[PDB]
């Protein structure tokens, strides 16, 4: 069907870190707000380096620390201001930091 | 305001070697439930406990931990129903990321 029933009232479904911290590409997490949304706070996050951290504790800029995008699926209110009706909408969140070898090409 | 139940329209509106390129590389697995939508989540699983060095090699100091995020699905309430949900918070891996170990002895 297009229009379904949603309960809103979350149930948590086995729910029971420093890696931001600990991690050789940390990161810090930003707050994202929109009234017109469910979620309406999505907590993104952004890299500290553009580097990666070595064994010795400094930024290796031989390395790259990239943040993780994963594509979310949130309710936007349909119409605007809404309280009880949405439509999906598919967006981008970066939800933590990795660190890559750089992708090497040389000026064409 | 804060209704109980509410109306979604499912037709969404839109608004990568990381993987493989990452110290803490990961693989990725389909879970599938069709008693859930999005009825396929695809959770990242590390491929080493160390992580990747400088020469290719693993190294054993260091640790490839996931990612966990804590994710909303629909879970069909009462079961089977193809019109009705609830809302259900879950733990999903969505990638890998090298740490520096934590270290104690215990008592
Ligand atoms: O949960 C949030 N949104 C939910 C959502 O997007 N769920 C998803 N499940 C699997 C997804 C695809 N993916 C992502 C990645 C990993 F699962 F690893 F993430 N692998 C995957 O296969 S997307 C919505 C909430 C509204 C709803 F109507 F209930 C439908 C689902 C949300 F908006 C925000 C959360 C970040 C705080």
């Amino acid at each position: 069907p297009r229009t379904v029933m949603v309960n809103l009232n979350i149930h948590n479904r086995n729910t029971n870190s420093d890696y931001y911290n600990r991690s050789t590409s940390p990161w810090n997490l930003h707050r994202n707000e929109d009234p017109e949304r469910y979620p309406s706070v999505i907590w993104e996050a952004k890299c500290r380096h553009l580097g990666c951290i070595n064994a010795d504790g400094n930024v290796d800029y031989h390395m790259n620390s990239v943040p993780i995008q994963q594509e979310i699926l949130v309710l936007r209110r349909e119409p605007p201001h809404s309280p009880n009706s949405f439509r999906l909408e598919k967006i981008l969140v970066s939800v933590g930091c990795t660190c890559v070898t750089p992708i090497v090409h040389h000026v064409a």
